[PDB]
């Protein structure tokens, strides 16, 4: 029934080409400049609207369009064609819609622009889809598209300019809200648009778009403008069908037939159940100090000196991740309120919780979420106490809005999972989520409903049980990661809590317990053997495959041949391309139990998980002592591993750290609690089986 996905794989298409067939458009060497403006919204935004909130995050991102420049090291590639590919691939990684590069002339440097800048990276972001007339949340969104899309342009320009600054080259970001150059002119010269009746028109971006620019003296290979008159070739048969793995020409129209609140993926086709597919015993779940998060344990010294020394650095070794850091850290003060608010009367009719749910979903999809779900924020989902002052955390809000951001299939295909780009994949998703949820929570507060977002930089809730209760994933063998039937385990979640009354979603059942029970690929491929090859256990009141969080923490924080790790997400059979056959393999896994073992086995026989060298678009750069250079100890380039054989389930002994082996509630980062590994190993051997738990509970039912 869903026929918008691609027929053809993009496995041989380098990332710098992007998802659109820009290389098949008619181009010429030069065009005559003419006056032009960016697309704008058709209607005006009310005070019920989100406008003030996206404007605030744009202003925040504006502070990072310029910054300090690092010292130039010895490891930046000289070739401007290679530089151009890398930087275009970077923009597409950050979800630019269309990217091009041009030279800056003297008339461009005659304004406030740095006279050393000779090149411009120009990118467009397409307008978001908006709800139709009469749909829930239409008043929240109408008239906000240029400001919403400007926000995303500032964000991307700030990250990319900061990335070039960390490589040792001055660079400045620009967008409508703060520009030293003529954006519309540069968009024409870089080949993204043409002028129609004084307004820019971009092939393929039929909803409208906004522009961002990074100017720099980092020399880049330039592009050519579009042929100025006549048909560009956007509906040629190779383009329409997406032969090279590009977006099919009918996808826009087909997508617009789904209500915005339903998302892009057909989650309405997955079975719902009232209780999760795995046992949750709420009366037996103890709340955990934030100080027990194993990154906080590492920071405090619980895992030894090396882990402590590397804690702040480990995800910020690559210059691209360093470009994101300022945005991530400075969104934290904007996360929101814990105190009750009074309804303000803004936001339209909020009396139907079913419609409030649809409005919130539409809002998340508009802003860029891949999935949106809603659950009750149960008290046991909040941490017991904060790690800084040690004060109790209250269960202050009623609902959790959970959103998933796809970490990116095509980048992960090129990667080892634990190489130089790994943490940049995590941070992009963390950054994008934090932005979306910050805006959404601010809108709730505008309507007089208390709301706070919960980011990688500062959460007061554990995301996992909210992902489970919101019906966005099932418990997987990976352990501390939940798996979605369409994007697999390839996601970062963001949560914001709120008091806005909403209908809640239900847990999902797509057969994963049976599937993971017959598969061991993640376990086999984990560089530190942290994933369980055995059966599910009870842990702090719930059934789970408990990974060894001490082993995984130490590997991610301290391994030196990349930046952190997410290899388990890469190796999973459910991590697949968004094509007709890929979707079909997932459908079969869901609908046909007798096919699962074959799918599991063929995933290895066909070498899924092999590194695709065409997709390796990033530079292997490690910042040490403030300077980018070649990796000091090398780079992980892992391939598929052989079996551990047949008895590994019975032989592997992992350590678990339920509340009794954690720093108690009220413990702060000022105290040290050496991790009790021998006790955690014994605790795992003593864990109740889920069968025994069900038997025990039944005797009190
Ligand atoms: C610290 C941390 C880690 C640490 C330490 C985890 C720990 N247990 O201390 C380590 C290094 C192990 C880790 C690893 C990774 N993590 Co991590 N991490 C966190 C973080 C920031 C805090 C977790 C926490 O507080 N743990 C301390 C206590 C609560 O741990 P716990 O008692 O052992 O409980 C864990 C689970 O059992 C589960 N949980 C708790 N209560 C309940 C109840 C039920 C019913 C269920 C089903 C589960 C569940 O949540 C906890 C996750 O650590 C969260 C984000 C967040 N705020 O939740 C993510 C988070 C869990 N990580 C995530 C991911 C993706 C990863 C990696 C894949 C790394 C990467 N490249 O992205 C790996 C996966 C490791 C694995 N095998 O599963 C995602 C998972 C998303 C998803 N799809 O489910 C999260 C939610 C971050 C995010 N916003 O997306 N991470
Ligand atoms: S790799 Fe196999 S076992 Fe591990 S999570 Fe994916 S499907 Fe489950
Ligand atoms: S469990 Fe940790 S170390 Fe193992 S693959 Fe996953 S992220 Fe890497
Ligand atoms: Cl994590
Ligand atoms: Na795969």
């Amino acid at each position: 029934a869903q026929i918008s996905m691609r027929l053809y794989s993009n496995r041989d298409r380098p990332n710098h080409l992007g998802p659109l067939a820009l290389e098949r458009l008619a181009r010429v060497d030069d065009v005559v400049a003419q006056p032009a403006r960016q697309p704008e919204d058709g209607f005006a935004a009310s005070e019920d609207s989100l406008l003030g909130d996206v404007e605030e995050y744009a202003r925040l991102f504006t502070r990072f369009l310029d910054g300090p420049v690092a010292p130039l090291g010895d490891a930046i590639p000289d070739d401007p064609a290679r530089r151009a590919e890398n930087l275009k691939a970077s923009a597409y990684f950050l979800d630019a819609s269309m990217v091009g590069i041009c030279r800056l002339d003297p008339d461009d440097r005659a304004g406030d622009c740095d006279p050393s800048h000779t090149h411009a990276l120009v990118f467009a972001v397409q307008f978001g889809r908006e709800p139709e007339a009469g749909e829930a949340g239409a008043e929240w969104i109408r008239g906000t598209n240029a400001a919403r899309t400007d926000m995303r342009c500032a964000e991307i320009a700030a990250i990319l300019s900061g990335y070039v600054r960390w490589m040792g080259f001055p660079a400045r970001g620009h967008f409508s809200g703060d520009a030293q150059v003529d954006l519309a002119r540069l968009a024409v010269r870089a080949g993204l648009a043409r002028v129609v009746d004084g307004v820019l028109v971009a092939p393929f971006l039929r909803r409208g778009f906004r522009l961002g620019v990074v100017t720099t003296g980092y020399a880049l290979a330039a592009d050519r403008p579009l042929a100025p008159e006549g048909d560009l070739g956007e509906t040629a048969p190779e383009v329409m069908l997406g032969i090279d793995g590009t977006r099919p020409g009918w996808e826009d129209a087909e997508e617009e037939k789904r209500p915005l609140h339903m998302g892009r993926y057909p989650m309405e086709t997955i079975r719902r159940v009232d209780e999760p597919t795995t046992l949750v015993v709420r009366q037996e779940i103890q709340r955990v100090a934030k100080r027990g998060d194993f990154f906080k344990r590492a920071e405090a010294g619980d895992l030894g000196e090396k882990a402590k020394q590397e804690k702040k650095r480990f995800p910020m070794k690559h210059p691209l991740a360093l470009g994101m850091q300022p945005l991530i850290q400075n969104m934290v003060p904007l996360q929101g309120t814990r105190e009750k608010l009074a309804p303000t009367g803004k936001g339209g009719d909020l009396s139907d919780p079913g419609r409030n749910a649809e409005a919130i979903k539409a809002l998340g999809y508009y802003l860029g979420a891949d999935f949106v779900g809603i659950c009750r924020a149960e008290p046991w989902m909040y941490y017991a106490s904060d790690e800084v002052e040690g004060k109790p955390i209250e269960a202050y809000h009623d609902y959790a809005v959970v959103m998933l951001i796809d970490q990116g299939y095509e980048t992960m295909e090129g990667a080892s999972g634990d190489d130089w780009i790994s943490a940049s994949q995590s941070m992009r998703a963390y950054m994008r989520g934090a932005e979306i949820a910050g805006v959404m929570a601010a809108h709730c507060r505008r309507m007089g409903y208390s709301a706070r977002s919960h980011s990688n930089a500062h959460s007061e809730v554990i995301h996992n049980p909210a992902i489970l209760m919101a019906g966005l994933g099932e418990v997987s063998r990976i352990g501390d990661t939940l798996l979605n039937p369409f994007i697999g385990p390839r996601s970062k979640s963001i949560v914001f809590t709120t008091d806005l009354p909403m209908s809640v979603d239900r847990p999902i059942d797509f057969g994963l317990q049976d599937f993971c029970n017959q598969c061991r690929k993640c376990a086999r491929e984990c560089p530190c053997n942290a994933i369980s090859f055995g059966d599910k256990v009870m842990f702090n009141g719930y059934e789970i495959w408990k990974a060894d969080v001490e082993k995984c923490t130490k590997y991610r924080v301290t391994q030196m041949k990349g930046s952190a790790c997410g290899r388990c997400m890469k190796m999973c059979p459910w991590n697949r391309e968004d094509t007709v056959e890929g979707r079909r393999l997932a459908e079969l896994s869901i609908k046909v139990p007798e096919a699962r073992a074959a799918i599991i086995a063929m995933d290895d026989a066909l070498q899924n998980g092999k590194r695709n060298l065409i997709k390796r678009w990033w530079f292997d750069l490690e910042v040490i002592d403030g300077v980018a250079g070649a990796p000091r100890m090398g780079t992980n380039e892992r391939d598929l591993s052989p079996d551990r054989g047949d008895k590994i389930g019975a032989n592997q002994k992992l350590a678990m750290y339920p509340p009794r082996l954690q720093p108690p509630p009220g413990t702060t980062l000022d105290a040290v609690l050496p991790v009790d590994r021998s006790g955690g190993l014994a605790e795992y051997a003593a864990a109740e089986t889920p069968a025994a738990a069900r038997a025990r509970l039944k005797s009190s039912a």
